């Protein structure tokens, strides 16, 4: 039960690949600032995809016993769902090392979602961040996973 | 255009917010945490911590966020057995010119990371249900609670 | 003579503020991928402008002897200067502190530059950043201080 | 159109190298106090020089879309042109990966000028960081590049 | 005397590994404290070790002329010693490159102390810290190490 | 007992002031090579010093449950003790807020030693932080403390 950065020391270096989703529901008050700019602080979805991608990179300082390695690719899209009142997240990183980047992918996702919540919340203090999941992952002796 | 507003001329007022999250368990996952985890550690424990790191982290995270000096920082991490679902809960205090609602979302949201990278090895299908602020006082908005 | 973060304990806390310019010249080619949406990174001026603002909270992080302090304002424009072949950097950083906020706004004009070469050195390795300098700064004992050139 | 990190994922790695250099300008009293020592915060060039070195190492967190990875080679030269009142910076950055390290070299360079400011700042506010620009790249499919 | 990292382009590539420890004397105050718990921050041996993990990562950042090295391994271990009374700290970190990691191991050690001093701090000012030092270290030109 | 960033928000904001050292016990061949400037990686001694200076201000990353603040000062003083063999470090860390600076001080001479280890590591592996203590600090409701 003591932590530790468990020893990958002796795995070989395969592609990884995973991909998750976050979103954003949001407030009549909230949709409206959004579909007009935002609230002055500038385009929420803007800001919140880069955001996510900056958020990936910086996964190995918020994640305590995630190892840290080198991203070989980094995707974010943040998008207005209309008639569902909610934005929704997703992101796709990848990698070439010895551990899965599923913490890279999450933590861009829920990052993002911040920083929506961040760029809209003088609209409303009540938005919610709800479901940050994996959708899918490749690389590693567990294989393929797709929700 | 994004920018971080200016609060310059703002008087420094005590500030709280309270916020929390969720982490939805597969049987698997249950069953891993009750027997101490994957074997990183007990998961509680560090996703606990990891979320006080993450409340200092956030003017990193959120662009347009600002660098304050917190006074501040509760976080909680309980796990809902019969529910199968972890509770974070976190409640951030400052002296400054603009609220901490923010760093309390952000300290749940990478405590509910954490929790998932202490047990996705168990099961990738963890859910971050949802993150959502609870209460926030001081400010010219003054008082706020979930309702 | 050695390394030292001055000490300012004992001086008031004021209201300061700084701003600080930044240029980066561009090719023909550079000038026409930016004008065709980038290299296909993204936008290299919106990429650019918030490169600046994260920057100059950083700012304590890549100058030693800089102090840390509470920013509470952060203003970045990045704008193309099709006829001069130039993209203009403009940054303005506020805080209520001991010290003055020159460093801040100077790297926030410097690294969103470098941004913009980053996101448009696919189409040359030729730009060039030029010109970062301080434009005006008050707060403090000093008090106000412009380029006048 | 939308940011992202370029997916460099299926490139084969090699060696890779990047130099670059940049400038400060000074005055007549930027530059006084550069012979006696500093202005009391201690030597411009030596602290300068020292945050090149570190500011290479934190590119990836300074520019969005750059590529974390490890360096291999860090090299930065901070020195004092006199009769030109100018102070040269230069920097090469190295390592294995499927991308450049251009902007390791040219954030090295910046920094490091922004630091010489600092350092200088008190005896003239003025002070210009004149240019920042690559000099050599090598490595990837492209081969190398050298400034004219 | 011009400060210059090495360059390690031209270096072989092996797997390597470094082992430290620290020390953190106590005083009756201290040990007391410590065996009730701690000084109400928190476990302090639970939060040390945790924080010689994050320090291990960081070490590149800490140390001006150190290599940017993906980590492969890093234990941390912090014990009570009530006997001696003093906590001692050991640390083993692992990785496959060019150059050695023990300046992650000896920077691991220090932090560790270091919490274990902010800890208990509360109790006895005078607490030290003492005999940051390698144990061993394998792969590398100069062959295995040990103390 | 769990972690928490100790409430310091009802406190007055006030100078505060904190003073600590370490010791590098150095081999021969490490008193050698600091003589003569190093061994091929730069001045020993003002590498480590500026080092001490970048960590005051990285402290609240490094210590989990430090409180950021802003720093009003910071000195750093690393000197060869020829007679002893040793190399003392001294650092002084300065602020005006609710909680004193005791940390900054000490992780500043932590990582001072740290550094004049990597730059002699090539000498001798076997150099040793001998202790890190506070010396000093004023300020807070306890007043002044002296070693």
């Amino acid at each position: 039960g003591r932590p530790r950065m468990v020893d990958v020391t002796e795995k070989p270096e395969t592609f990884r690949t995973a991909t998750a989703e976050a979103f954003v529901e949001l407030t009549e008050e909230a949709l409206s600032a959004l579909e007009k700019g935002g609230v002055g602080k500038g385009d929420p979805l803007v800001v919140a995809q880069l955001a996510g991608i900056l958020a990936a990179k910086k996964t190995a300082d918020l994640i305590p016993l995630c190892h840290p390695l080198p991203l070989t690719g980094v995707e974010v899209r943040v998008e207005l769902l209309k008639a569902e009142k909610r934005v929704r997240i997703e992101a796709t990183v990848k990698t070439k090392a010895e551990t899965g980047v599923e913490m890279e992918a999450m933590t861009a996702c829920a990052v993002a979602a911040l920083t929506v919540y961040d760029m809209l919340k003088a609209a409303s203090k009540g938005l919610v961040i709800s479901q940050v999941r994996l959708l899918h992952k490749a690389g590693g002796k567990s294989g393929e996973w797709r929700r």
